[PDB]
């Protein structure tokens, strides 16, 4: 497919030629990498690749203590901790790069030249098709709210814990800012005595043997990913708003291979390697022009339109969430309404 290589620099290659390595801290589980990782090899077979796939948390100690101690670090830095990316990348520790392949980027989906949104991945309602079908799984949060006051809902609800979670957290929070209805729908998980999680997997363990029947909150590209073998498990889409997130890549300024980092991020946002995210990940692509089911297009079209897609932006905007009083007014009324 030598017609959908991603646009380079020349000099940028040449000079990736030279350093011939690149070292990535990723939160992106390795065997969903890899097919990027593969292929991206094919495209440049003079660089080796060191993928440290790292928790969020992870990322950001290791990082930011191998940079106070003059250390060599990573080069790129992809994460789905938007918070703690736009943090790095706004105190001084992103390489500014004009991505050729970002030209159509909206503002909200890069920090300038700092960092960019590789995915837009939507916040969904999972359920297990033996004890909840389709056309009773609400899709809005005052639906849902009036779901959870049924009786055979109470212990069969699953969410995110925000105070154990940092996605949840961003996840959560995002919800309450934006829309009124949340207030209602924490309530009735307190109603439903819902059971908070602090991972998907752990959470959705218990949807597919139906000791939950639904969980709000997770992601899509995980929901796709286990839909792919669980046929039990269903996915709806909230169509009076869904919030999405954003993974975060940005170069670190002090990269001993810039250059193979450059080539990484265009490929990562280039149409090549976001159909193939899409594809064989099923990580919902941020590139508007890819076709599939983990696409903004199918997002769009399941919502009821692009109007009802808020990306959380990658932006400093919302380092809000890091301030204390912010996150103690909303964890304050999190708390009393869910116990
Ligand atoms: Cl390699
Ligand atoms: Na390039």
């Amino acid at each position: 497919m030598q017609q959908s290589r991603p646009a380079s620099d020349p000099q940028v290659v040449e000079a990736a030629r030279k350093e011939g390595r690149l070292i990535i801290y990723s939160s992106t589980d390795q065997s969903s990498a890899q097919a990027l990782l593969d292929d991206f090899r094919k495209l440049y077979p003079f660089i080796q690749i060191e993928y440290n796939d790292l928790g969020t948390q992870a990322i950001y100690d290791r990082f930011v203590s191998e940079t106070a101690a003059g250390a060599s670090s990573a080069d790129l830095l992809w994460s789905s901790a938007m918070e703690l990316q736009v943090k790095l990348a706004s105190e001084g520790y992103a390489l500014p790069y004009d991505s050729p392949e970002a030209k159509n980027w909206p503002a909200n989906a890069r920090l300038g030249n700092l960092a960019y949104s590789t995915t837009l991945e939507p916040a969904v309602v999972v359920y297990n098709k033996r004890f909840l079908k389709p056309e009773e799984v609400p899709t809005t949060r005052e639906g849902l709210a009036r779901l959870l006051q049924e009786p055979r809902m109470r212990g069969r609800v699953a969410t995110w814990d925000p105070e154990r979670s940092a996605v949840g957290f961003t996840i959560l929070k995002a919800d309450y800012d934006r829309f009124p209805a949340f207030q209602e729908l924490a309530r009735a998980f307190g109603k439903a005595q819902a059971a908070l999680y602090s991972s998907a997997g752990a959470a959705f363990e218990k949807v597919i043997s139906g000791e939950h029947y639904l969980a709000y909150g997770f992601f899509g590209s995980y929901a796709l990913l286990r839909q792919r073998t669980v046929k039990d498990l269903g996915i709806a889409y909230l169509t009076d708003g869904t919030v999405a997130i954003q993974r975060v890549a940005f170069i670190n300024k002090r990269a001993a291979h810039p250059n193979a980092a450059k080539l990484f991020l265009d490929y990562l946002l280039s149409l090549r390697g976001q159909n193939l995210m899409a594809y064989t990940a099923l990580i919902f692509a941020r590139r508007e022009t890819v076709v599939g089911e983990a696409t903004p297009q199918a997002l769009y079209k399941a919502v009821g339109g692009k109007d009802k897609v808020y990306a959380i932006p990658v932006s400093t905007e919302i380092l809000k969430n890091l301030d204390p009083a912010e996150r103690m007014r909303f964890l304050t009324f999190w708390r009393q309404a869910v116990r």
